[PDB]
């Protein structure tokens, strides 16, 4: 068998966000000018 | 068998974010000018 | 004056979590045995 | 004056969580045994 | 004046988490035995 | 058998972010001029 | 004036986490035995 | 058998980010001019 | 004036974590025995 | 059998980032001119 | 074993107040003008 | 073993106050003008 | 073993206050003008 | 005329005790032996 | 006229005790032996 | 006229105690032997 | 073994305050103008 | 006129105690032997 | 073994304050103008 | 007129104690033998 604990389980303060799951891609081109 | 604990489990303060999971790719070309 | 862009603004995929803000402290003593 | 953009504004996919704000503390002692 | 860009702005894939902000302290003594 | 503890488990303050997982690639060409 | 770009801005893959900010201290004494 | 502890487990302050995992490649050509 | 680029900006793969900022101290005495 | 402790486990302050894992390659040609 | 006496036990006149216990924080900005 | 006496025990006149315990932080910016 | 007496125990007149314990930090910027 | 503010007025956290007022005296001879 | 502010007024954290007022005297002879 | 601010007013953390006021005297002869 | 007496124990008049304990840091920038 | 600021006003961390005021005297003869 | 007496123990008049303990740091930039 | 700032005002960390005020005298003859 196999046994686990993953993530931030039993953490004292989970204040930051958690990672998501992307099964795919992302096309990105920010456009910043000033 | 196999047994584990992973991540930030039982951490005193999980303030930073957690890594996500990308199964794919990302095309990127930032465009910055001033 | 002063002008900025901070964080993961305009990111192509913000999949990981973001850092929080603690103004204080955290007392911690994990107790693990097997 | 001062002008800003913060956070994950204009992000292509905000999938991970965002950091919170604690003005205080957290006492923690996980208790794990097996 | 002063002008900036900080963080992982315009990144192609922000998959890892971001650093938080602690204004304080953390007392820690992990207890591990097996 | 095999037994482990990985990551920042039982850390006193996980303030920095955690590494994600990319199973793929990233094409990148920043464009900066001023 | 002064002008900057800091952090992992415009990075092709920010997979590792980012450094946080502690304004304080951390007391630590891991206790490991087997 | 085999037994381990890896990463920054039981660290007093994990403020820096953690290394991710890329199973692939990255094509990169920064373009900077001023 | 003064102008800069710092950090791992425009890097092809920021897989390792980034250094944090401690304005303070850390008391440490690991206790390992087997 | 075999038994280990690796990484920055039980460190007093893990402020710097941690090395990632690339199973692949990186093509790079920075382009800087001023 | 361990044995103690703490506080102002057996004092001849406990006229001043005693210190409390805050497990948290306090945000403060007095506003005084005349 | 270990044995102690702490504080102002057996004092002839505890007229001043006693130190408290903050496990956290305090943000402060007095604002005084006249 | 170890044996102690600490603080202002058995003092003839504890008129001044006693030091507290902060496990954390304090951000401060007094603002005084006239 | 005369105008004042005294004590810990407008304090962000009055956790320690306050000094009392003795108009008199205190005779004291602690007797400790072990 | 005359105008004042005294004590720990507007302090961010008054954790230590405050001085009292004795108008008199204190006779003291601690007796410690072991 | 005359105008003042005294003590630890507007301090960021008054953790130590404050001086009292004795209008009188103190006779003292500690007796320590072991 | 080890044996001690610390602090202002058995003092004839503890009129001044006592040092506290900060396990952390303090950011400070007084702002005074007239 | 005359205008002042005295003491540890606006200090970033008043951790040590403050001087008291004795208007009188103190007779002292410690007696230590071992 | 080892045996001690430290601090201002058995002092005839502890009127000045006592040194505290900072395990950390302090950032400071007073701003005074007139 | 006359204008001043005295003491450790606006100090970044007042950790040591402050001088008191004795208007009188002190008779002293420590007696130490071993």
């Amino acid at each position: 068998n196999l046994k686990h604990v993953a993530g931030a389980a039993a953490a004292g303060a989970v204040v930051g966000g958690l990672g998501g799951y992307m099964l795919g891609s992302a096309m990105s081109r920010p456009m910043i000018h000033f």
